[PDB]
């Protein structure tokens, strides 16, 4: 055919509408994980119980895609206690969570029964809650779940201001978990593991390099 | 209904109206649980709470002869600042004034209804979320972190320097609200 | 509709596209009522707002040949780390860049409206709920006490560095939204 | 709804009723926005104007045993003569008057409504037209061309002449306006 | 019903199979993803070719999902190049890919053109290329792709050992993107954009914290 003789133009605009395609470009993205939050570590010496902020940049994995948006919001947070001692073995577990940093934190069964998401169990039962980590049936399962319904949407941080009003952390951090134990052993040891199966909302991507 | 929530109605006596006889400044109130004795002891069981009514009602405890009137108004942000005068009272939210003798009426406000002839100063509680409960506010602090805690601040003011300082009435709030989570009341800050 | 409560759509210049011949970095401009004249002699009569749309067009006035691209996109934490190059602009939220040349068929979008080869950067509002009316930002503070006042912040960024700075284009914001409980003017900080 | 126009409900002190102990004449009060700080801050930011409302509500602050009574009423054509007297102020339109000390109860009409045993003077805005917002009134102009301006006055009178000049209670307006097009606050004349 | 009578175990075993369900837990996982690479840079003094090493850290975001697989191989990797100049600037941009980081970065036009994916366009041609981004048709965009076949399975890492034997660097570096400039401006200046349309597989997970 005949040659197109083009017509060249001062210009040619280059646009581009929204964030670039990708993994994690979308406004809003949700995700569901299981992510190992600790070892239920039991003092020998301490009656306080042990605190952990319930906030993304806690969670490895999830912290990975996480960081890659500004918003989140939690939709689910549940802690399932792994037991790894014998039925010989004497002690509780004990759970629940904190939603205000400035609320003191339980140094005793009382004190964490009157607390919201209260749970205990013998430190030798809860295995079942292996099953929980996969597929479900939390029927025979030591779980502590945190209240995530009237949470709005939280700033992902990379960070807590803990020397700051603890109303400011109050901004970032949706809640604590609180995790006792009901003795004291003569040594410090491990009596099992928690695990934790989030379910949050992404929202409104941002460079991970810049989110902080 | 339930699930870590339970509504609240209370009535509670807030503050006496204090008169300066030398400043014209309005005297401020933090609307939170912790400045209500009895509601206090209720919230404070419960990390998070959420104000559906709060209203304040001026009852009257003066001759018909004193002069002067009561001002007051809701202030929704901590670094707003307090109204020096009618015309600032006024001019902002849930304003209400009123003759320091009259006012008598609106007691049966405190039980049952009928605000028809009360003197009441409503807060905006809708569209205002969930708090967490607290022993204290941060006074010296960024306004903006207060705000975190104070849903609002009642302002009250006198139209009129009395000869000497005096209470021509008192006021009491009518609350309504719901808790959320539990938490132990003397771990509660 | 009504009871304290204001509905409002406003069209004003917000800012001129400024392009830096040293700098790479990205010009941020806070969404707040206070940074639009007009819009803030309407919002600082009450306490609270809540922006409803938000969206910032810009305008340009250059010859077609200019070289460059404006880069625009929002920034929801005070924490994040302001744009310092066109990747970190084109992965974060409401990116949009186009040559600084072309635009001027948003013109539309200020009066009526029929967005259609606009180029306009559209902040996240839905879920954004009721914030403080404030006259400032606290900066020298924590960034999480900044995010309680700040719903976010625009990012504008140049492509590229011209020889010699220059403002090749304007930012317009379109913005809707309702405010709430009056305050006298000069007392709303 | 839409396009250059939204409604505004709006509260606001007017002025002291001031009893002259010499002066028989009325007091005349212009209605427009100008004269209403909080409520100007809003109205200078539109061209136009239309008062949809404009209550005068009197609210008393003195003793029951004064003597006297308020009187007010409203002129909508600034070439009419001031009422001298209660018979002149009985005649004219929105005429209302009550003992001064009486009126307390209309203070829920300040916040909500029920005007049911308050003391306002309603001034006719059905069939108010648009009127350009200004900053001032030509008052040394024919009545004719202020008119053009001016929906009307509020006439305010008292029916004694006390022993010395004394504000026994303070007018507050309870406007409700539809503002027009935009216009530059800084600009508005 | 009767109380049931539990027969209590000396233990019971705690168990986990596989790695723990969430977002990057398969053992493998297919990503696609738009990633911008640099500013097309004209140097007013060196005809040298500028490199870039293609490999997943450097790209932020794809980089946040890639450290949490061990390998990954890539499928696609295609630079497109936007134009962000007038039809009135001189000059065109010269792409090419180097497969063996031993291999001398070209200096000049003939070098260039001898090189693997040699590809030049006029600095202010391509900008069709934006809609490659997102949908499609590369009919008249500028593009240099690397050759992804008989690209084996490389592992992650979050490194280059530069002062290593190229040899020992080419375990982890499939190639190079080197990009000339076919002129000198009198000034240094920035013609376009350069942005990757990168499609890899990722396998076998890793915490990402360990990942290096
Ligand atoms: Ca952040
Ligand atoms: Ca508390
Ligand atoms: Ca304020
Ligand atoms: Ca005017
Ligand atoms: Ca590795």
């Amino acid at each position: 055919a005949e040659p197109q003789l083009q017509r060249a133009p001062v210009a040619q605009a280059s646009r581009i509408s929204g964030t670039v395609p990708g993994p994690l470009s979308s406004n809003t993205w949700p995700l569901h994980s299981v992510e190992f939050l600790a070892d239920f570590k039991r003092s020998s010496t301490s009656a306080d119980a042990t605190t952990y902020d319930c906030v993304p940049f806690n969670l490895p994995r999830v912290w990975s895609l996480a960081r890659c948006y500004s918003m989140w919001k939690p939709t689910r947070w549940d802690v399932v206690y792994l037991p790894e001692v014998s039925a010989t073995v004497a002690g509780s577990i004990e759970m629940c969570f904190l939603y205000d940093y400035a609320d003191t934190i339980p140094r005793y069964t009382g004190k964490m029964s009157r607390t919201a998401g209260f749970v205990t169990s013998s430190v030798w039962y809860g295995a079942e809650g292996c099953h929980l980590l996969s597929g479900g049936s939390a029927r025979n399962a030591v779980v502590a779940s945190m209240d995530c319904s009237r949470v709005g949407w939280k700033r992902v941080t990379s960070s807590i201001p803990s020397s700051v009003d603890p109303n400011v952390v109050n901004t970032i951090l949706p809640a604590r978990l609180a995790v006792r134990s009901s003795i004291k052993p003569t040594v410090s040891d491990t009596p099992g593991k928690l695990y934790v199966i989030a379910s949050m909302v992404l929202r409104d991507p941002v460079d991970p390099t810049l989110n902080t």
